[PDB]
DNA sequence: TTTAACAGTTAAGTAT
DNA sequence: AATACTTAACTGTTAA
């Protein structure tokens, strides 16, 4: 366990990876039932969770839409707009109409 | 500025 | 683990 960074087991079968936390730009829903997609830096992780669990875990994951949370330390700009969330490494996502104000 | 009706879509609980 | 079944609570649009 990495205890002097803050950190998270994705677990995938036995196997589990631990992330730190700012290594994780969002996690969105899976088209896989049950699945997330952490989206990291350069790399994306398929585990089972929940969003909802995700959030309550660190005031830096916000819910910004039924599909999506977000870490508020990797965004770099919002085009509030189109209600778009982009990271720093150019990925982006959605926000939904009644949560993108409060990011 | 605010809240919400509408009707289609989805996240997550529980079973297996 | 990964799928089926379920339904409250979400979605953007539109209106007030």
């Amino acid at each position: 366990m990495d205890n002097s960074v803050e950190t998270i087991e994705l677990k995938r079968g036995s196997n589990s990876v631990y992330v730190q936390y700012d290594d994780i730009m969002f996690f969105e829903s899976s088209t896989k039932s049950h699945r997330l997609i952490a989206h990291l830096d350069n790399r994306q992780i398929e585990f089972y969770g929940n969003l909802k669990e995700l959030s309550q875990l660190d005031d830096r994951f916000f819910r910004c839409h039924n599909s999506f949370v977000v870490n508020r330390h990797n965004i770099e700009s919002i085009d509030s707009k189109e209600r778009i969330v982009y990271f720093k490494n150019k990925e982006h996502c959605y926000a939904s109409v009644r949560n993108v104000k409060k990011i």
